[PDB]
């Protein structure tokens, strides 16, 4: 149906202040290169230029943030940029949530999975995803 | 050490500044999600006002006898005696939001607990985008009931989308 795969993108984002933010379709292909920015330019015009670019690629409420750390710096940015997480679904696809079932449950394979700038963080944490879906997840 | 701590929160709002846990339980698994301990499962002194008075939760709170520190006293005591220091995870479907409330309002609980947490929620979505179909065939707002689901709806997800072995 129109637009249900639009409803299923994800927003990848990562925080280390230096963040980054990418798009990825269902399927973790990375559709769109959001803002890479260093933050104390001000929070406020950081957080304008991540709320333009999802504003873009995602509508509004629909969308989950995801990545590794994600709970974390979704507790960051509920405070110090809840315009842009408004635009977000309020739950998250939380790839360590994956891991520690793949740690438990799929101990053989958890050995072979891929394990500073915040761009690259998010990287790793797509291949760790997509790893998971290949090795783990019913074919 | 590879239990699980699955817990599940009612509170007045999410609004992490001004509101309160009213009801709170917790569940002690194993890894492969067999239910070891039943811990305890309390009540603690527009949306939120009709669907708490609904399933008498709003009820119960005005009678209940239990303040914040004995149900963390109590929590605390439980997940002690079944869980080694610093190295099991908190489990749930809405887990972060819980996580956010009792980090603030029940802090050495949490600091029992490791700093992972083991959100069903994120199971959810993966198996809308990818299983759309075992997705559609998937598993009253009361803490212990909702928990008891929880649990059976990364059961169903590990049984439908993950590999068989
Ligand atoms: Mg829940
Ligand atoms: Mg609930």
């Amino acid at each position: 149906a129109a637009g249900e795969s639009m409803a299923q993108r994800m927003v990848w984002v990562d925080l280390e202040i230096e963040m980054a933010c990418l798009i990825t379709d269902s399927d973790l292909n990375i559709l769109a290169e959001g803002p890479n920015l260093i933050i104390k330019i001000t929070l406020q015009q950081a957080e304008y230029e991540f709320l333009s670019f999802v504003r873009q690629q995602t509508p509004p409420g629909l969308c989950p943030l995801a990545g590794n750390s994600v709970h974390e710096d979704k507790k960051f940015l509920d405070k110090y940029m809840p315009q842009f997480m408004k635009h977000l679904h309020y739950r998250i696809i939380d790839v360590s949530t994956v891991k520690e079932l793949c740690r438990r449950w799929y101990p053989e394979e958890y050995e072979f999975a891929p394990k500073h700038r915040a761009l690259d963080d998010i990287s790793e944490s797509i291949k760790e995803l997509q790893f998971y879906r290949n090795n783990i997840f019913k074919k």
